[PDB]
C-alpha cells in the first residue's frame, strides 16, 4: 500500500465528537502530524492510540513539508490533524495537501466536525447557499474594508471572532451592513454551555458591550436581502 | 429538562463516519426524526439502536412540524437525522429548526459529515473563503443562468451533482466561467472507490462523456482570478 496522506477531524471541545474511523485512522497510521502535539496528545490518550506524532504548524511547513512528503513516497501512512475540527481549511494543511497533489500521494479526507457548519444549521439563518469566510482582518483598517465588499452578498455569511474582539467586530458588522441585518453568534458550541444568541446586528453589538465575553464564537449574518 | 430537538449527521456511505455523540443522542432521544425510516432503520440496527422513529420529509411538512412540535413542548427529547450526512441543510429540517426557535425550544447541532466541505479539504482548491451552493437548477434555462450570475465570484465554489446530470453541467459550468477554469470532481466519498479528479472545467466535461458516471459527485470549481 502505497503513502497515504489522512486528512483527520477532531473534537471542537466535546470528545464524543469523535468518529469512529477517525479513532481507527490516528491508531492505523505510523505518524500523525499534528499542530500541537501538547493537545493532541490527551486526545489520543483518551483513545488510548499510541501512534507517534510529529509537529507541523505555520512556522515548520518549509521544513516539515519536504520530509512528510519524503517518508508518503517511501510508502508510509500519515494523517493531519489540527488543534480543534477540520484540518487543511488553514495554510499549512492547505499547503502540505497541495504538495501531495503534486507529488502524487492520495488524500483520504475523513468527515468531522466543523464548528462554521454546526452552529449553520441552529441558527435559523437559511443554510444554503452559504458564505463561509472565517475571521475577519487582525488590522482595524483592513477589517472594516472586507465588510463593506462583502455588504451585498445575498447568502448567509459565517465568520469566527475572538472573545475580546467580538464587540467591535460586531459593531463595524453593523456599519457596514446596516444596524437591522439579522445574525446569529454561536459561543461555547458543543460544550455545557452552549448557546446562540439571534437577533440584529445593532443589538448584538450592544449585548457584546454588557457582557462578560469568553471563548471562541461563531458568528453568522443573514445576508442582503436586496443587493447591488 | 425541557424539550430539545437535536440534529445529528450520518455517514455518507462509510458506517464509522458515525460519532460517539450521534450514537449515544440517537440512543437517548425518545424519537428520531427521519427523511428515510426504511433507510434510517439499517443504521439503527447496526449500532443496536432502538429509539422508534417518526417520518419527516418534504411531503410531511406542514403536518410533522407542528406534531414535533407538540412532543418538544411537552418535553419530548427529538432527533432529526437526513439520509445521508448534514440535516437541516435542506428546507424541511430548516422549517423544523424554525419553528423551534420560535417555540423556544432548544436546538442542538451534532458536528458531523458534510461531504462539500469533507470534498474541499483535499481538492487542492484554496479551501477558505468558499462559497457552498450545492445542487445547480434543474431546469436547463434556469441553470445556465444561474452559472453566470456567480462567474464573477472570487473564491473556491462548491456544487453537488447527480451522475446523469454530470456531463451537461460540466459543460454549462464551462460555458459560462471559461475552459480553463480549475475544477475537481469528488466521486464515492469515503467509499471503496473514493476519488478526485483534478483538471480544468473543459478537460473535467470531456472526461464525462467518455465514462461510466456512477454514484454522487461533488463539483468544486476553483473562483474567479480577475472578476468585474
Amino acid at each position: 500500500t502505497g503513502g497515504h496522506l489522512y486528512l483527520v477531524p477532531t473534537p471542537i471541545g466535546n470528545l464524543d465528537d469523535m468518529t469512529f474511523r477517525a479513532v481507527k485512522t490516528l491508531t492505523a497510521v505510523d505518524l500523525i502530524a499534528a499542530e500541537d502535539t501538547r493537545n493532541t496528545q490527551k486526545l489520543l490518550n483518551h483513545f488510548e492510540i499510541t501512534t507517534k506524532q510529529i509537529s507541523f504548524h505555520e512556522h515548520n511547513t518549509q521544513e516539515r513539508i519536504p520530509q512528510l512528503i519524503a517518508k508518503l513516497k517511501q510508502g508510509m501512512q500519515i494523517a493531519q490533524v489540527s488543534d480543534a475540527g477540520m484540518p487543511s481549511i488553514s495554510d499549512p494543511g492547505h499547503e502540505l495537501v497541495n504538495a501531495c497533489i503534486d507529488a502524487h500521494i492520495p488524500v483520504v479526507p475523513l468527515p468531522g466536525a466543523n464548528a462554521g457548519l454546526t452552529a449553520l444549521i441552529a441558527s435559523g439563518l437559511a443554510p444554503q447557499p452559504f458564505y463561509f469566510y472565517g475571521f475577519l482582518d487582525r488590522k482595524p483598517k483592513d477589517r472594516k474594508a472586507e465588510i463593506a465588499g462583502l455588504a451585498q452578498r445575498p447568502e448567509t455569511l459565517i465568520f469566527y471572532e475572538a472573545p475580546h474582539r467580538l464587540k467591535k467586530t460586531l459593531q463595524n458588522l453593523a456599519a457596514g451592513f446596516g444596524d437591522e441585518r439579522p445574525a446569529v453568534l454561536c459561543r461555547e458550541l458543543t460544550k455545557r454551555y452552549e448557546e446562540f444568541l439571534r437577533g440584529s446586528l445593532a443589538e448584538l453589538a450592544n449585548w457584546a458591550a454588557t457582557d462578560t465575553v469568553r471563548g471562541e464564537f461563531v458568528v453568522l449574518v443573514g445576508g442582503n436581502p436586496a443587493p447591488t
